[PDB]
């Protein structure tokens, strides 16, 4: 019942017809991501609550007195920004700022696409520990510390076969796997280009 395609696909939900990035269904979608993660039983279930507790601090601000303006991440973009809530240049009085936070998440988002169609394209003798250190490196990899980037660039060693990963999407054998991510991940670049626009052009790529 459950797979990565039903989390792919769900990241359809989290554009509306004005291509608002809408945060609850963002939230319910990373939600996919983090049970789809910890179903692997790789080292990087060590890494699942820093997720999940980034998805709270945005729960929370939708449970809040000002939740209407984090409806759609460009709302909170805007809020936040007009009401002085992010700390643009070092971290100070808003250091869970809704917009700092989100920002974390889509630059995983980044990642996690760019590792999902390096393997989409990937020759079968491909190694999983390369096209993520490949991605890691293409990506987060300039946004953590050298301590972390050392110990995750190590555990990636770690991983299971390009086989084995993808039958561990459950929608068939890997041909199939294939055939879903090129189908599936549309609607998560979707979103990650929408997201990255919105960063882009408010100069927010680079929140403390
Ligand atoms: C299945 C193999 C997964 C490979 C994942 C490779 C990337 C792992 C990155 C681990 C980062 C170390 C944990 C904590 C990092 C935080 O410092 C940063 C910055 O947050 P801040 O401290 O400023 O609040 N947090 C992040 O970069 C977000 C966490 C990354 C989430 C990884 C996505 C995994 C989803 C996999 C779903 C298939």
């Amino acid at each position: 019942g459950f797979n990565l395609k039903v989390v792919l696909v769900s990241f359809k939900q989290c554009l509306d017809e004005k291509e608002e990035v809408l945060l609850d269904p963002y939230i319910a979608s990373w939600k996919g991501l983090v049970r789809f993660l910890n179903s692997l039983g790789t080292i990087f279930s060590f890494i699942s609550k820093d997720v999940v507790s980034k998805l709270r601090i945005m729960e929370r601000l939708r449970g809040g007195p000002q939740s209407e303006h984090y409806r759609s991440l460009q709302a909170m973009v805007a809020h936040e920004l007009s009401n002085r809530l992010v700390d643009l240049e070092r971290r100070s009085h808003h250091p869970e700022s809704g917009c700092r936070t989100v920002l974390r998440l889509h630059r995983a988002l980044h990642w996690l696409q760019l590792f999902l169609e390096g393997l989409r394209t990937s020759p079968e003798d491909a190694r999983t520990s390369a096209l993520c250190a490949d991605s890691y490196n293409a990506s987060l990899a300039a946004y953590h510390p050298w301590v972390v980037r050392r110990a995750v660039t190590v555990a990636f060693c770690t991983l299971p076969t390009r086989e084995v990963f993808l039958e561990a999407m459950n929608v068939g054998p890997p041909e199939q796997a294939v055939q879903m991510l090129g189908e599936a991940l549309p609607f998560i670049q979707r979103v990650y280009n929408v997201s990255q626009k919105l960063y882009a052009e408010h100069s927010l790529l680079d929140l403390p």
